[PDB]
C-alpha cells in the first residue's frame, strides 16, 4: 500500500495549528477557525506517502484515554507564535507531556516558530533556534498566510520519522 505518517500539532491557544494544517491539507488561509484529522497523499523526497494530521483543540487534561491517543501520533509539530512570548515558553511543557506518553527522548519533533510574516516579533530566531538544538531538533519559521516555510515543517517532520525508524 501507501506509506502513513500520523503527525500531531500541538501548542498553546491562538498560535496558529489549524491555519498551518489547513494551509498545508486544504492549500488556503482560513483568518477566523474544532480538533479534527486532515489527511492528503503528498511527495517528500520522490516517495509518496499520506499524510494524517491530528489538529489538536480543547482543554488540557491528562486522562487515560486522552495519553492513548496522543500516543498514537508517530511525530508532533510543537508550534509556537514569533510574536508570543508566552507560547514559546510553554514549549517546554508541551516537550515534556510528549516524551512522557511516548515513553522516549528520541521523539520525531520540529519546532515551529509561526506567524513569521509579522512584524511584531516578541521572541528572535536564535533563542527558538538554540532551543531547539537543545533539544537536538529542528526549528523551522513558518507564516501560514503565506505558506512560507509551511512545507518544509511538516516534511522536516516526517523525514524525522523515517531517519527515527533506522
Ligand atoms: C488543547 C488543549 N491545551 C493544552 N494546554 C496545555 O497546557 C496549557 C498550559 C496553560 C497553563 C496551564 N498549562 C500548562 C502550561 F503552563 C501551559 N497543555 C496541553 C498539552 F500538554 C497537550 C498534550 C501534548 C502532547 C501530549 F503527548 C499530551 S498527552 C496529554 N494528556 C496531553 C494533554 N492535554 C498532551 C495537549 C494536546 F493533547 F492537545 F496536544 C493540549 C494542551 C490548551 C489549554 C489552554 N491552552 C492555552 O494555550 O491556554 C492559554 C492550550
Ligand atoms: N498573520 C498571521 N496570522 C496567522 C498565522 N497563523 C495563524 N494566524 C492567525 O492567528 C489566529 C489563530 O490561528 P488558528 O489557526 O486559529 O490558531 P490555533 O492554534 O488553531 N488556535 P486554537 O488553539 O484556539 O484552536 C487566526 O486569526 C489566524 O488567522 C500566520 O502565519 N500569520
Ligand atoms: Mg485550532
Amino acid at each position: 500500500g501507501m506509506t502513513e505518517y500520523k503527525l500531531v500539532v500541538v501548542g498553546a491557544d491562538g498560535v496558529g495549528k489549524s491555519a498551518l494544517t489547513i494551509q498545508l491539507i486544504q492549500n488556503h488561509f482560513v483568518d477566523e477557525y474544532i480538533e479534527d484529522s486532515y489527511r492528503k497523499q503528498v511527495v517528500i523526497d520522490g516517495e509518496t506517502c499520506l499524510l494524517d494530521i491530528l489538529d489538536t483543540a480543547g482543554q488540557e487534561e491528562y486522562s487515560a484515554m486522552r495519553d492513548q491517543y496522543m500516543r498514537t501520533g508517530e511525530g508532533f509539530l510543537c508550534v509556537f507564535a514569533i510574536n508570543n512570548t508566552k507560547s514559546f515558553e510553554d514549549i517546554h511543557h508541551y516537550r515534556e507531556q510528549i516524551k512522557r506518553v511516548k515513553d522516549s527522548d528520541d521523539v520525531p519533533m520540529v519546532l515551529v516558530g509561526n506567524k513569521s510574516d509579522l512584524a511584531a516579533r516578541t521572541v528572535e530566531s536564535r533563542q527558538a533556534q538554540d532551543l531547539a538544538r537543545s533539544y537536538g531538533i529542528p526549528y523551522i519559521e513558518t507564516s501560514a498566510k503565506t505558506r512560507q516555510g509551511v512545507e518544509d515543517a511538516f516534511y522536516t517532520l516526517v523525514r524525522e520519522i523515517r531517519q527515527h525508524k533506522l
